[PDB]
């Protein structure tokens, strides 16, 4: 009865609810109700009880908590304050659920950066200005373990930038051993690194300058040393340096995860500074010498001749309950990455799963099966299911899970298990209204459903969305896949409007099953455009050729690309050839923005929100990856030619508009500056917007601030 | 006949030239020639030759020179480079113009600052690395003066960022005595001054930080210290700080400016930090103790009851023949700024000028004649011409040297004197096409025409310039003056589109009778914009009763008579209040946005560049002057009134046009950051830009740029 309008999408009129068990044990979970209560849900009884109280909450203003695996503590934190991504500061006051009082022998330091109960028990590791400390008991005075932190140059059991933002993508760097006899930790070096300074306003009278190390593309990196201390004995035997595999420390590296196997077994992932060498180490302790022992033997490399190790970031090891076994995603012979089964030697993997079309990630490995997500139902590569595969002996048997679960509502799935896997949630995100619910194990039946959305289902009941559609094209020897959304009453005999939204980075996938009112929804609901995304070569899971299509070469293809469907568009007869913009963010500022200046003449407008513009600006950690080193001997040469700059004189004959917050940590605003910069040396009108204080995401009323610019740019750039 | 075009105004087609004789004695002048040489002049024999050869200045590619008072020597100035304003940095060679060959042996230092000779001789005083040092042939080795130099802390013999741009506004700070035998220089000692930060991106990977030690309004300001040292005899007694008068060491002070009346008497100006009352003060040379006395009985108290010690500055003493008694423009007992003679005392003062207007400026004090500038003529504020009064004699003498010089052409006049005011030379800036010519002085006769611009002339003649017109309006018991210029075919039946240029900033002056090809020029020609400029009250130079309306209420009536202007306009028939702009720099800027966000829905849309947003981010020297201070006691609230976040809700339905340059160090970027934040938190929309590593000025391609996005708008927003 009425079309989606920018307050429904700015106002998440039309936001759905997930529902991601917070398990406790095999069979019980922690929600927290409407009422604000946290409720302990046992699935097997169906008891509900209530542990931890609104009142109680409130009382320290706790926007968070957390049962200590004992279930004797729970900790409440309050005053969250974000830094990046993944980290921020935090209060933590722990509770004695048994006396129903809070504890008061030596209370924790203020900003702590990490904490985190050990896997059983409840001992206490924490991170306080940038070095861990132990505790035994939740009243304990603490046990200082490192004592070389300081404020950005000395990280301990937290990553520096780089590897929040580009490695772990974590906020944390510790990690307990199972059963909490040894804690692993990282000590990041940033002492030398070069540092991104710009400024922050504030709301004071003069304003302040942020430094963060930051290792631009060929800069020097941090350097990492991995530890472990035995958590009982820390200052008798104190920290041991995890030992690096020679053909490792022979050069620049990473560390890129870390996996424990039993209390006495680690699994280290390293990563040489040329990232197209992964290696995979496991370590054992020695009682003699109370140290780690890492074997030659047990040193598995893995390579990607004609690209980078991994997909985004390596894959991580699943072990098996023997402890001796894992699996891991990886590449096959044909290109495509599936899932191989590891004994010994990694030159003697059994691959357990194969085709075309890609295993993405490894849920649980238990006694019998192993649940996986893919893209192998029916071929399309942006839908996720999950399966399990039999694993006690050769041909494992397949179970597809979700395939015809509800088959037209939902073909976007992960999922969430319990201790031993003794249940799961699957969350179902698209194409429909999304979908949480309970299922049984061994059984695979689903016992409840979670979190239905029926709210949402019948709010949108008076509204009449836009038809999402998704489809392929080749062209070359080249296939792209692409999501199309038209407004209601699409008559295709007549020509709207073209808008492509853009992102196109490396290990990217935009085409996808999922549900999202959002505003590129509002746009073909309301303003009568047809959108379109467009997935070509660097997208991923789509095998190897398609993904490392753009290794060295980045910005190129993916210009290539989307002008390809974007023809393959206006071919389709129903394209006012007149009216085709392109907009996207970050990776997809890049894009839009060397798309729109390709000489091209299909683009009229573009806008360009935070985009990178010349890979000199971006993370080493991201760039070398997929760039190489912009070194005369390596790959400066296209570091180069691949700028937004270099394009500056086309923009002459189309619009621009070009947006950034000025205080981007992760793509500096310095990209936008250089850009604007650039089109005043070509003598080029641009429109052009700033946000003061924010951030890549642009968060807040920024957020609302943008989308209603961009609406007004969009509206005019269509007439 | 032809339009203008933005391409004539970018260009500087139709810019003029000007002729300043380069005195250097009572009739003789050099000037540069067209095939660059460096040529003697002399008016009272009438003889040339070529003092400086084209290929000798070419031979170190010098862009400046500098003859010697005994003209044995020159400098010779290249590798200049940009600070600030005024300050530049520069190579310095000596030409020994006796022996036809370059100075060896001890050569300066190279960036040095700043330098000169003695107006004695050919004594050196240069500052290398914000030190003083002197010497005695322009041969020997460096005498160092000071010692405690410091990059961006301690200036010696050169200013500081505030006492250059908005106190001494030049780039030195030492003076010769006249003869030469002493030597003045100032202390300023940054220290403790908070630093504003931003980032300049250059063209390296990572843009770099640059501080400038800036007091923002009631911060830490610098102190000041000024010392005499004997140029003969450095090592004998060496510098001595001249006394602060008890009255100005009470509280926080400046030094408003230093003049030297004879080799042993020297007078200083201060300024309380609360710049209601100045102190000048005379110091003579005591021969027994060898240092400096000023006596109390020679310290003359120039207070303001009403408003702020002074004009813009506070205006310089020029000392009669006897080197005792001195006349100085100040204010009145009527409030009307006129000439005053005081021979011994402050009440004892007798008045020289008088009536409706005022005595701008003071250029020579002879004998027997005394030659000022003023607002006298027909009762013009807009225009200055030059009179001539006698001194000394009885039946005084009133001439105005320029009021029929050429009636039509030229009302805005300026004046340089030769030595012993023997000739001098006028420059007319307008309305008409500005001319440069030569005169006697003891008779006024007109000897030569310097500079003509017939080139310009000329180039006009197949320009359709706009009608320019100079007329006032009287509302409310308050008078204002403005400039309306008006397209070519101007049909008083029709309705325009009205633009005006505002600045309003205190002490200012916007309607002028000053020729000036400039883009508003462009828009009533081309565009067929109606613009208008107005002076309302904080305008300078007709009286306290206009100029101080604005002492402490900031940006309230300087809005209000835009207001009542464009109103006016409006009534007056022709203009058409659908299409109204307000536009403006710096101060004007600030005005406009608020005169935009009045809710007085007049003006459709408004252009700030690089606007002051709040008194509170902006220079304490320009900023308390008009505010007083930011605390309890003074005038914070109002301070807390006045900026233009505060106004954010008011621009819901303006379009906002908000620019400025990211690396503005006068008024910093951080100014309309905030603006931007604030419009964002109140969920407003409005365009903006920023230009990259631009300044203030936004100089270079950066201009062409603004100018083409601002007419871009402008037009747009005329539809
Ligand atoms: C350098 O100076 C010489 C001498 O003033 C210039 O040579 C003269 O050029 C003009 C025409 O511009 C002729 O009328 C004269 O006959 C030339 N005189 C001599 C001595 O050759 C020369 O043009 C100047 N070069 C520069 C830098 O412009
Ligand atoms: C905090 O938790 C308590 C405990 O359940 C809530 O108290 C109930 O509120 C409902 C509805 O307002 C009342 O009808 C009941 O009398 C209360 N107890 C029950 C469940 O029967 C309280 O509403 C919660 N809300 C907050 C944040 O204060
Ligand atoms: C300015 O510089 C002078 C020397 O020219 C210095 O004496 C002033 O204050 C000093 O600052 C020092 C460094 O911060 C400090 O250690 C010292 O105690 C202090 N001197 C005095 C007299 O106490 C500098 N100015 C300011 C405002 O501090
Ligand atoms: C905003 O969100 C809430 C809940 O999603 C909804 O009830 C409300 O009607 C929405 N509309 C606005 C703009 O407030
Ligand atoms: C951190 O790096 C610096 C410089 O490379 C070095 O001197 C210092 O010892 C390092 N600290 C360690 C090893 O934790
Ligand atoms: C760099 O720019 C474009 C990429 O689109 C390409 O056509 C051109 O040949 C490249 N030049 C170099 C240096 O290889
Ligand atoms: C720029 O200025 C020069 C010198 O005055 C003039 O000859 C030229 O015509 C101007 N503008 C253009 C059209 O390039
Ligand atoms: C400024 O000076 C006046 C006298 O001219 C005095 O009344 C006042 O105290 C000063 N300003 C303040 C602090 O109000
Ligand atoms: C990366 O390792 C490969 C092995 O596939 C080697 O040939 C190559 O020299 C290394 N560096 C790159 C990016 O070429």
């Amino acid at each position: 009865m009425r079309a989606l309008t920018l307050k429904d999408i700015l106002n998440g009129t039309f936001s759905y609810k997930t529902f991601f068990p917070n398990w406790i044990s095999g069979q019980e979970y922690l929600h927290q109700s409407a009422d604000n209560n946290i409720v302990l849900y046992n699935i097997e009884t169906g008891q509900s009880y209530t542990i931890l109280s609104n009142r109680t909450m409130k009382s320290v203003n706790a926007s968070n908590y957390g049962l200590s695996p004992d279930r004797q503590f729970v900790y409440l934190e309050s005053d969250y304050s974000k830094l990046w991504r993944y980290s921020y500061t935090a209060t933590y006051y722990i509770y004695d659920l048994s006396n129903g009082e809070f504890v008061r022998g030596n209370e924790l330091p203020r900003p702590i950066q990490y904490l985190c109960w050990s896997p059983v028990g409840s001992k206490l590791a924490y991170v306080y200005q940038n070095n861990i400390y132990l505790k035994q008991r939740p009243g304990d005075p603490p046990f200082q373990i490192t004592f070389n932190g300081r404020e950005n140059k000395i990280f301990n059991g937290i990553p520096d930038w780089v590897y929040e933002e580009e490695m772990l993508a974590t906020k944390y760097a510790l990690w307990w051993s199972p059963n909490g006899k040894f804690l692993a930790y990282a000590e990041f070096n940033d002492t030398d690194i070069p540092v991104i300074a710009y400024s922050y306003y504030g709301d004071e009278q003069y304003p302040r300058t942020i430094n963060i190390p930051y290792p631009k593309a060929g800069a020097k990196n941090p350097v990492v040393r991995i530890f472990i201390i035995d958590t009982t004995y820390p200052a008798y035997v104190g920290p041991q340096e995890v030992p690096v595999p020679a053909m490792i420390a022979s050069s620049d590296y990473y560390f890129s995860w870390l996996t424990w196997v039993t209390d006495e077994r680690v699994c280290l992932q390293w990563l040489k500074r040329v990232q197209n060498v992964s290696v995979l180490s496991i370590c054992d302790f020695r009682e003699d010498w109370q140290t780690w022992d890492c074997p030659k033997t047990q040193e598995h490399i893995e390579e990607s001749r004609t690209g980078w190790a991994g997909g985004f970031f390596v894959s991580t090891p699943v072990f098996s309950y023997d402890a001796i076994s894992y699996y891991k995603i990886f590449s096959d012979k044909d290109g495509y990455k599936h899932i191989h089964y590891i004994k010994d030697t990694v030159e003697n993997a059994i691959q357990i799963t194969s085709g075309k079309w890609e295993a993405i990630n490894i849920f649980r490995v238990t006694q019998d099966s192993l649940f996986y997500s893919s893209n192998e139902f029916e071929e399309y590569p942006g839908r996720r299911n999950i399966y399990r595969i039999s694993i006690g002996s050769y041909p494992p048997s397949k179970k597809c899970v979700t395939c015809h679960l509800r088959k037209e509502r939902c073909q976007y799935y992960t999922a969430s298990f319990s201790d031993y896997a003794k249940y799961y949630a699957l969350v179902c995100y698209g194409p429909g209204i999304p979908i949480s619910t309970l299922h049984d194990g061994r059984t695979d039946q689903e016992i409840k459903i979670l979190e239905e959305n029926k709210e949402l289902e019948n709010a949108l009941k008076n509204i009449q969305l836009p038809k999402e559609e998704i489809k392929k094209l080749e062209v070359d020897e080249i296939t792209l896949w692409y999501k199309m959304i038209l407004p209601p009453q699409f008559d295709r005999s007549k020509k709207y409007p073209l808008l492509i939204q853009v992102y196109g980075g490396p290990c990217s996938q935009s085409v996808r099953s999922v549900f999202a009112v959002n505003w590129i929804s509002y746009l073909a609901s309301k303003e009568g455009m047809v959108i379109a995304l467009v997935d070509g070569r660097g997208t991923a899971f789509q095998g190897d050729k398609l993904l490392y299509a753009v290794y060295r070469k980045l910005g190129v293809y993916e210009v290539e690309d989307q002008i390809t469907a974007v023809r393959k568009f206006i071919e389709m007869g129903f394209i006012d050839e007149k009216r085709i913009a392109i907009w996207g963010w970050s990776y997809g500022g890049y894009v839009s923005s060397l798309a729109l200046a390709s000489g091209t003449g299909l683009f009229k407008c573009g806008i360009a929100v935070a985009p990178v513009s010349s890979w000199e600006y971006y993370a080493s950690v991201y760039t070398e990856r997929f760039m190489g080193l912009p070194t005369k001997d390596d790959n400066l040469e296209h570091y180069k030619n691949s700028t937004v700059m270099a394009r500056a004189e086309y923009f002459r004959n189309v619009d621009y508009l070009l947006i950034h917050g000025t205080a981007d940590d992760n793509v500096h605003f310095q990209n936008s500056a250089q850009i604007a910069k650039a089109l005043v040396n070509a003598q080029v009108d641009f429109q052009a917007m700033w946000y003061s204080d924010q951030n890549h995401g642009l968060s807040g009323l920024s957020t609302n601030h943008l989308y209603t610019h961009m609406t007004h740019f969009l509206k005019q750039c269509f007439s």
